[PDB]
């Protein structure tokens, strides 16, 4: 136990399912790989700042001071992309390397790191997808004027993307401004789990001065004004050539019906709204969700028609994170509710178990990534049916192996996320088979690396990090696989 | 002009398209068609008092103190319903003439007319259904408490329901306890065009001092409840052969999305919701539509659990009246909205032009019905696949001639009712061939009648009232082909 | 007024919805752009003549003599082109510029004239697809034997497709041999409004001295035969590399029966047969539509054996020209009914207005451009399924701005044209991804141009044509919107 049952051998995804334009790679973020969290004139971020200031926040008591060490070992990932055969890299820059002080001078040296890790991939045939922002808000901002709680994230985020756009885009072609807005807006500023760790009031979060009933919307409004400043500047200024492509990626639960009711029906409608519309809709038509508005409002600002206009296709391409699906479950308007945590606004309970009792798929590891790779091909037939059907990338998806799993004793035999993997990837194709225009999929991660409030005890990677054995990069059997699925020339 | 088309004689209905047990008949109200306003001990209405105090909210300044005369020639009614080969009639019991004061002492004068009119249906042949309800509220309880704006509507009205299951229940096994409450809701207290007459301060209505945001909502909600303790008490006491039915009526409209767009069909959904839902979903699950208690909140008054239960599966028929269709057009929230009636809170707005500028069918005579049979089949559907699929009779369905259409110029040459009538019940053919459990189709109206505040100059009867010779019936086109369709036979 | 929707911003077409190979493009005819009527040896064709002789029978007044001046300003006809990112230029060459007699000398200096346009489109990436034939008739052939009317017409139209084959096929691939032989047919000689401007005695058109039910279709029979001919030896001795391609472009409306019955669902076939069969079938089972020559007998020329079998199979490549639909209204065969103009004989009348009195969708300038895209998606379905799905061009799609509307101010805000372009772009879409074979999309036109018996009243162009600045090139918003979908790199 407990049962996981692998798909047949004639079920496995081959390359040739999908066409010579598709892309495969694997996804990083700065914080959970780099390391060199104070070195050659860095500034902290709110990561730093939340880990040295609350430990105890973080699972194992662990922290991204050092994590895989990307910062000096680039070069193995690069290799291990490489001994893959992946064709993308999606990695994440580091706001508070780049701009210590969130606004000011440029440190050269981040400059640099930068320019190595992109011409390497280069290099090594291998196109760099990059996250401009990954959670990863310079501290100087936050304690100047609370980071994304306050307007002039905007133009401080702007400037920071322009350095960006300045610096690399003669070689990176395509970015996303914005990873996860929804994860990050609940766990930073509602539940607080997340730096910098923000809650209401008598709530459980390192500091419970907040309201997670209005910081998270908040956020999410500077976040979404952000990106359409750096989109206008980015389209009007640094794509003369035509060739280059922005957009953002968006964390998305797979949703079905707690029970068959037109009532439960109803509340899966409201779930993908608030998990998926939250962002996504606002970059489609420059509003929230109707839904939002109407359960949310005087706690959702508005925009101005300008804003709207701007912020109305705005995305040239669209990432989705895709990890497991939930049940949504009707929660009536009534007396007997009233909401304290931001994610009670869509009058929908999440359920990991429907109404057969039956949980809705088998465990992966972590507590949370059940396994349900239909939710996946749902939620990209809703792009296609809704949304206009917008090029959508697999910017994020795979399973985390977990300390203490006794069914996971060796970090490399990873047949569990490799078969989650190939169920997944078969999804997409099944999109694509019913027209989706789904251009790639990237495994998140490339490496293990720091699962931020569970630390180093989530392992996420293709590629394992021998913590006690330098931080070298060793490739597990999901890695040796897609050695033989893209065709990669054998030693 | 106005080009109307005619069904190709090959697809004209015929009486065997439907099942022996199908019901065919034609429904009047009390009000409508009755007269003797003031006799035998028969108190006023609401209807009484707004046409003799405010005659001139009444289009051609007529009222209902004679109508059809049917107190006094309800035989002739009966004859034309024979006549045509109906096998169901649907009339109305008027509350104030068999409690003149609502409340206390019955007027056995008006008990022994409707017991004379139902003994001379059965003696004929001709099931009789029986409207409770319809708009006809004594003006002594209107006095009293503000009618259904007050919560003793609910005990007084359940009083009366018992006289008329106590004194008719024994032969009439068939009620509806309310009809078009959102009509009713709409007209009489958000635009007030209708009786009481009332609407918010600095409205044209005849008493500016209600509330078009409130009064609406209140009351609904009693009607709901009233609704709720009749049948209630009809279940416990008057149902002891097992074999009577009691249900609703609700006026409803198709939607069709203004523009192809996700918005639209949002739209779409909440036009249906206000419409149907209002008063359709608490007789189903014993609360209002979510989407209506998410923008109307505190307006919108709350059922405790005692009545929710109550009224969850408290219907065993359910009437649906029927004319016409709109499109259905997203309005965002913003600070440029602001409610200020009833129907602003769907947030969709309802039009006769849809996007590419057409209107949504022919125009029948009065301006408000436009000819869509597809919006019919498509709310019976569903009811069968959202609501359960339960018993549906059309109570309603037909079409005005208006005094000065040219078009027109014999009243009883309506071959474009009988075409329109035909048109419908070829729909309802539709839907049941599709699995809706529809029952039966009750055309409006029997007879010429008065049309609220239109008074006569709409004229709704498969027959005719010649009101210049004695209120004489005679019987139009529309009725000759009913007398063919049912195989009367011939003299 | 009068309502014009636009497209939802996600709803707009992108380049990536179609693949790499597909073509954008615009079209042009000589007679409409060149100018240069009687210059370095050209002479006369039938519209020069049809415009010198009979005025009046140009609306504003005006004539080909200069049109845009292509012949002159033809690089800025390919800046304009390579401005907005087009792959493709269709243009076509003038007979009477080549073969100032329509037989013997050829003129040098036209040879020369097309070659530098062939030639600075490959410059300059835009690959060239020639109409051989665009209405444009020597006058001296028409003076000779009455052009299109005699078979003569066959062998002269042969031997000047070869001296276009000779001298430009060494780099023009891609042939259609004659545009729009129904309209050319329907209008020249049934109607008469366009050159040599025939019609039966009686009717008003310049030269009432024809046949409106013989003229038709012996000019649309010559037209076949010689299309047969030059056919026949481009593939014997002009394709010897294997690489180049040949057909026709057929003007096509699509249809909807007026009434749901079985009747104008066959009106709806004859309709779409008399349009779109009468040149098209020939071409592909070599002989007319079964329903033309049932109803027309012998006022349609029969073929012989070999003529139908070098008829059967003769393009490689369809070309579609599509703008609008129309209902389809069946006509009884009947004594009450006689046709005079070949139209009659398809007894269908197409009618704009439906029969729930909705013109088909909404009007778009010119009187008979109304918007309905589903009608170009049918079309392409009835290719797919009925005449074995061959290689399809959309070879003209777009609308005019017509002089003195007052809701088109500013010629080049031409929002409405972009908004109708973006629809019958995506219905393209639609088609494909059922499975029809389109491989390109040609918009009509490049550029402002002599829009026959309506002059330069009627603006079709992505780009203005200034008359009163030089005839300058201005980009209208439609041509911008094509540079951005193009992805043209900007200066
Ligand atoms: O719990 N979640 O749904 C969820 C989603 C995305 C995430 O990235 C995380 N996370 O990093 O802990 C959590
Ligand atoms: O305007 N309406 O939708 C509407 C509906 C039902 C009705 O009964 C009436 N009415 O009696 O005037 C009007
Ligand atoms: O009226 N038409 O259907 C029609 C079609 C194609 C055409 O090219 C023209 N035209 O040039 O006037 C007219
Ligand atoms: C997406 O999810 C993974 C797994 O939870 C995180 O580690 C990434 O930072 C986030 F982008
Ligand atoms: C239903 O509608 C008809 C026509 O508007 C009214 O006359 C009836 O009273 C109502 F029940
Ligand atoms: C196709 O139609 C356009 C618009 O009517 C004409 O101008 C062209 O000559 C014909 F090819």
């Amino acid at each position: 136990g407990p049962v996981f049952t692998k798909l047949k051998p004639w079920q496995i995804p081959k390359r040739d399912w999908f066409d010579k334009d598709f892309l495969f790679g694997a996804s990083t973020s700065a914080y959970q790989i780099e390391g060199a969290w104070n070195e050659d004139g860095k500034g902290p971020s709110t990561w730093d700042h939340f880990c040295h200031t609350y430990p105890e926040r973080i699972s194992d008591m662990t922290n991204g001071d050092v994590a895989a060490n990307s910062y000096h070992l680039y070069e193995e990932d690069v290799k291990a992309l490489k001994d893959m055969g992946m064709k993308v890299y999606r990695f994440s820059i580091s706001w508070s390397r780049i701009l210590p002080d969130g606004t000011g001078k440029v440190n050269q040296a981040g400059i640099d790191y930068y320019n190595k890790l992109i011409n390497s991939l280069i290099d090594n045939d291998i196109v760099p997808y990059v996250t401009i922002w990954h959670w990863d808000t310079p501290q100087a901002l936050e304690d100047k004027y609370g980071g994304f709680l306050n307007r002039q994230i905007v133009d401080d985020y702007k400037q920071f993307a322009e350095v960006c756009f300045k610096n690399f885009g003669d070689r990176v072609k395509n970015w996303f401004t914005f990873n996860e807005p929804h994860t990050y807006c609940c766990f930073s500023y509602g539940e607080g789990i997340h730096a910098p760790g923000r809650c209401s009031p008598g709530m459980d979060c390192a500091v419970p001065e907040g309201d997670s009933l209005r910081e998270p919307y908040t956020a999410g409004h500077h976040i979404l004004l952000a990106h359409a400043e750096a989109v206008q500047l980015f389209k009007a200024r640094y794509n003369m050539h035509g060739d280059s492509k922005i957009g953002m990626a968006f964390d998305v639960m797979g949703y079905e019906p707690y029970q068959d009711s037109f009532l439960d029906d109803q509340a899966r409608e409201r779930s993908i709204d608030y998990n998926m519309g939250w962002f996504l809709e606002p970059v489609v038509r420059g509003d929230y969700p109707f839904s939002m508005r109407s359960l949310i409002g005087d706690r959702l600002p508005m925009f101005t028609k300008e804003e709207q206009e701007k912020l109305a296709s705005s995305c040239d391409i669209m990432g989705l994170n895709y990890y497991t699906s939930r049940f949504s479950k009707h929660v009536d308007m009534s007396p007997d509710f009233t909401p304290t945590l931001n994610t009670d606004d869509a009058y929908a309970s999440s359920e990991t178990t429907g109404s057969d009792g039956n949980d809705i798929g088998p465990i992966t590891g972590t507590y949370w990534i059940y396994m349900y790779p239909k939710g996946l091909t749902d939620l990209l037939l809703i792009m296609k049916e809704k949304y206009g059907n917008p090029p959508v990338f697999i910017t994020e998806n795979g399973i985390a192996d977990v300390e203490g799993d006794e069914s996971m004793p060796d970090p490399l035999d990873d047949w569990k996320r490799l078969d989650y993997l190939q169920r997944h990837i078969s999804a997409v194709k099944d999109a694509i088979d019913q027209g989706a225009d789904v251009r790639g999929h990237f495994t998140w991660g490339l490496i293990d690396n720091f699962e931020w409030s569970l630390g180093y005890s989530s392992r996420f990677g293709l590629v394992y990090i021998d913590k006690n054995d330098g931080n070298k990069r060793k490739l597990k059997k999901s890695a040796k696989w897609f050695s033989k699925f893209n065709s990669v020339p054998k030693p």
